[PDB]
């Protein structure tokens, strides 16, 4: 119908006031925001709406003349306090959403700003109180989706027991403003370059994010994750798919995500011999953050053997490509801020190659991806198990083996050894 | 065999000691001349090898320590001297041919470093006296190859009826170093995206030649010419053949050139209101040749109309083309300096388009092209005459009617009449 309510599960939390309130401000400021909206902010922390927009308004850009749309937001915000393994709070919460102007009728946007270890209680909760029983709902869970295939596996089992998979939109959105354009145009890629993307002409496609910054203070967050994690086994995994995948039945959410799926079940397990893991030691003759190294960072704790960057290969294995390397190449504190997919041709009688860079403005994309309901950009429970089926025995390896990662110099291309890598294949 | 005779025909000349004295010494003292070449110059004006020297080693760029290899250079030069139309003369360089070691045997490339004026009378002498009765005969036109197709017509006949097709080079080698690896990438691209370049995907190819600088002092040349002479019939011309052109039968200089030549005489022949012409004015705030426009140049004679740049919409028609607009643009004092294909594709659910822009050194790949003997680069009699009977009747049209380009100013995109043209198409 024409009433929703968006639940910011973790209001008091920091992507709750930091990006979550905001954002939500930037689309109904902006009135891209289903008209009958209301936010209901639920955490433990027993405060007033009053006291979120003093913490939280300095992030909203508030100008001193759209103030008459901005009243009228927190007029539509609410906060109800409770625990989140507590029948009884999550019964005061759904009871408050029943209040609520066509709440009974009312559509359910769960937004699950909480750390995943309390992902199995707040879900089991939401499941046997809260759901709207006319009305659509649909959770967005957060990053991390575990660790590893044994981790995400057992979590995303416990979800899709409660959920349908068209309620479970898993939200990855921080590697920048433009990180959805990214995954459109290596779309609108494959339609156009579909019949020429063969072993016949292809010979290496290589997927490169670079970053020039570094860990910037917060090393001790990336560091319990790693380069692989945090980059390569969800993003750079995901243009791979969207490149290699065969003509989708239709330009259904589900019909795409499928031929990725497909994909994915077609790559074997990346082993160590194909990998160059690398940190960043500081710059001596530069300045800003880079005379600091990744472990001059003090949030990261004494000797971290943490890969800051990777050079990993990957074949597909099927008859449209094989053989053909897939290189996916990534790293914090580099030369430049690149984002680039180049498949180079066998340049038959200097080698060939094409090259593929970089209103509504990507996490914003994504919030409004889910409330119209196109579960497009997000990832599906049966592609993610693929995609940490391949990365768990390496990055297993290496939480056991700990092996030293390559030093290489703030603002470098990364290790020198990631370049041989990249020829001793192709 | 091994002996190899370069008749620089008109060695006076400007070409001549500025362009070609060089440009073969730079392949002689870098070997790739075969082993026993000599040189021989030929004009009227009665000069010593010494002469030719004194005026030319200038452009060489002589480095006191390669002066060794330079000295037995110099001593493979010969010159003799003799009027372009008296038997009696060509008699004396083809006696004096046959003196030089094995040059009974020899192989004849004749450059015409002369103005096509004289082209009819050297051609049927050469015919008569010079050309190597066991050697291979190769004659080096040079542009102008005539101004409109009748009179392109004329003279190419004169030729082609001396000489066999694989006997006539004519060279274009006059918008710069880079000039031949732009043709080489548009094949190598007409390969790869074979069958991906349709009606079907694309909409708007579009072809642009920028150039930052003006006429520079030499607008007077320019003027008995026009941009569309200078640029477009010739070159943009040659590159929409090349990505137009059907899968050649082999990689054979000939079967690549008929292609060619297939797509040209699919176009019919440009019509005005598919033509936008524009001249520079100098610019007001700011500095150098700048401050200049065309008609400030005082070698251009007062009110000249001529075409300093152009837009014209060109339509293959067939079946794999047709409805698909190429548009050529092209422009002397311009913003930049660019040389790029695009090609706009049907965003089927911001329009999406590929772009494709830009040791031996263009000028040297053709003197080298012509020994070796591939015909590729160089322009085929009947591929000119087609190229010719498409402008043909819009330059005549606008010699007659005489109608004033729009004024655009120095180092700006060009007229704003070019870009609402190529809307009003695509
Ligand atoms: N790239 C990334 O991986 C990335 C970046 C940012 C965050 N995230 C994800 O975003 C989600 C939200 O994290 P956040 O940054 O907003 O901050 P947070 O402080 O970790 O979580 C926000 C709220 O969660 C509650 N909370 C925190 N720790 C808890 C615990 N141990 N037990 C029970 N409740 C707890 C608190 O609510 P009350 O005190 O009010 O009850 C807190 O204010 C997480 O899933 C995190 O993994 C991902
Ligand atoms: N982009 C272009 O269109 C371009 C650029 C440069 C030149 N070219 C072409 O290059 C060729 C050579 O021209 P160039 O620049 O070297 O200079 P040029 O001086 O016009 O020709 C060189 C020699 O030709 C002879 N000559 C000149 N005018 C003549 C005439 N009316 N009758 C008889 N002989 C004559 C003279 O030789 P002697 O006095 O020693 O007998 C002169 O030294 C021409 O075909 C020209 O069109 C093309």
């Amino acid at each position: 119908s024409d009433t929703h309510i968006f639940i910011i599960m973790g209001a008091s939390g920091d992507l709750a006031k930091k990006k979550i309130y905001p954002t939500i401000w930037w689309l109904f400021r902006d009135g891209l925001l289903p008209e009958n909206t209301f936010i209901v902010g639920y955490a433990r922390s027993r405060l007033t709406v009053a006291d979120i927009r003093k913490q939280s308004e300095p992030f909203f850009k508030a100008t001193p003349e759209e103030k008459l749309k901005l009243e009228d937001f927190f007029a539509r915000n609410s906060y109800v306090a409770g625990q989140y393994d507590d029948a009884a709070s999550y019964q005061r919460l759904n009871s408050h959403m029943n209040a609520l102007h066509l709440g009974s009728q009312a559509n359910r946007l769960f937004y699950l700003a909480l750390p995943p270890t309390v992902y199995e209680a707040v879900t089991k909760n939401i499941h046997e109180s809260c759901m709207s029983q006319i009305g659509w709902n649909r959770i967005i869970v957060e990053k991390p989706f575990g660790r590893d295939l044994q981790s995400s596996d057992r979590l995303s089992n416990h979800i899709s027991s409660l959920f349908r998979e068209d309620q479970i939109y898993r939200i990855d959105h921080y590697l920048g403003k433009e990180m959805v354009q990214n995954l459109m145009v290596l779309r609108f890629a494959n339609r156009i370059f579909g019949p020429i993307w063969n072993r016949d002409n292809i010979a290496c496609v290589i997927l490169t994010f670079k970053e020039p910054f570094g860990t910037e203070g917060r090393g001790g967050y990336f560091d319990e994750f790693g380069i692989i994690r945090d980059v390569m086994q969800n993003h750079l995994l995901q243009m791979l798919c969207l490149v290699a995948m065969e003509k989708p039945a239709s330009t259904n959410s589900d019909d795409v995500r499928d031929e990725k799926v497909k994909v994915l079940k077609c790559i074997s397990e990346v082993q160590a011999n194909n990998v160059v893991l690398g940190q960043y030691v500081g710059n001596p003759d530069g300045e800003g953050e880079a005379t600091k190294g990744y472990l001059d960072d003090p949030t990261v704790p004494r000797g971290s053997t943490t890969a800051t960057f990777a050079a990993v290969v990957l074949y597909v294995e099927n008859e449209r490509w094989d053989g053909v390397p897939f290189i996916l190449r990534c790293g914090k504190a580099l030369n430049e801020r690149k984002a680039e997919v180049r498949l180079q041709f066998h340049d038959v009688a200097k080698r060939n190659e094409l090259v593929i860079r970089v209103l509504p403005d990507a996490y914003e994309r994504l919030i409004l991806d889910v409330f119209c309901g196109s579960q497009m950009h997000f990832v599906r429970s049966d592609e993610l198990r693929e995609a940490w089926r391949i990365f768990t025995p390496l990055l297993h390896q290496i939480e056991l083996e700990k092996p030293k990662p390559i030093p290489y110099i703030y603002g470098s291309r990364g290790p020198t050894e990631a370049d041989e890598l990249m020829k001793r294949v192709g």
